[PDB]
């Protein structure tokens, strides 16, 4: 239709007539996007941190007054609450979409699916991207990822001491003894472009490996949420002996900061180049 706009997907095209109204977030991170550039979903789908509405402090201004309908996908994508909610659009790029629940989703309403081969996590820009596009404010989504790279950029103005610098991104629990860990790829992009040196790693450190890995690191990013968290791990022989536990070089997020990292989106990621740089500069100069 005219006035309408056509997006590309996974599963191919969506057609949206119009700016929509009951917009619904199917997936994990989505809900930033559209917080982003004003649009209240109808639903929000929760991922972790018990916040209200599964909505981050980020995210809250934004939010505002409205109570939407919170999601899981405990069960995989409730694809009958969905229908009863009577959307005009859902947002599905970070949801696990396959083709049949695509199809399944498209006969509710115009479905927007993740782009390429990436049913979980696909590249931040590339999921804001579509979701601008399909609410009508493609303008303001695109002012918002430069916006996003700007605050990196003066990061690494605001800090030449972080270039050249070795930096890890691990997970803030332990698995079966092992750690666990960001591998190079979209989601350490944030921290090149602060300057850091960005090592090569495996997504999981058995525990035999864990200081002939971790040693190679000027600074250890755990994403903790707890002081319980921060606590199990320095109680762990292996990582006491660390020396990046014995030179003070560890930073243990806050949840905010562990979250803000997570969601990796429009909104939380400013919340990162304002609290990340200052722990960066207190281990690193």
């Amino acid at each position: 239709d005219d006035g309408s706009v056509t997006v590309r997907h996974a599963f191919g095209d969506t057609t949206i007539p119009g700016p929509p109204q009951r917009v619904v977030s199917a997936g994990l991170t989505e809900q930033d996007d559209l917080l982003a550039v004003g649009v209240v979903p109808i639903a929000v789908t929760d991922w972790f941190g018990g916040e209200p509405f599964g909505v981050w402090p980020w995210a809250q201004r934004q939010l505002a007054g409205a109570q939407p309908a919170v999601l899981n996908l405990d069960n995989g994508i409730p694809v009958e609450e969905i229908a009863a909610l009577k959307p005009d659009l859902i947002v599905a790029t970070n949801a696990g979409l396959d083709a049949d629940t695509y199809a399944k989703l498209s006969e509710i309403a115009p479905t927007v699916a993740q782009t390429g081969s990436e049913a979980f996590f696909e590249p931040w820009k590339d999921q804001a991207t579509i979701i601008g596009q399909a609410v009508f404010k493609n303008a303001e989504m695109t002012e918002l990822i430069k916006s996003v790279d700007d605050r990196f950029t003066t990061v690494k103005t605001d800090h030449p001491q972080f270039s050249g610098k070795k930096a890890l991104l691990l997970g803030g629990t332990l698995y079966r003894g092992g750690v666990q860990a960001t591998p190079p790829g979209w989601r350490t992009d944030f921290l090149t472009q602060m300057g850091l040196t960005v090592l090569q790693v495996p997504a999981l450190i058995p525990r035999d490996e864990i200081a002939s890995v971790l040693d190679g690191a000027d600074v250890l990013i755990w994403t903790t949420e707890s002081d319980q968290d921060r606590d199990a791990l320095l109680a762990d022989p292996i990582v006491a002996q660390l020396a990046a536990t014995r030179r003070d070089r560890n930073i243990f997020t806050t949840k905010e900061l562990a979250g803000a990292i997570a969601f990796a989106s429009p909104l939380s990621y400013p919340v990162v180049a304002d609290q990340l740089p200052p722990e960066l500069a207190r281990v690193l100069g």
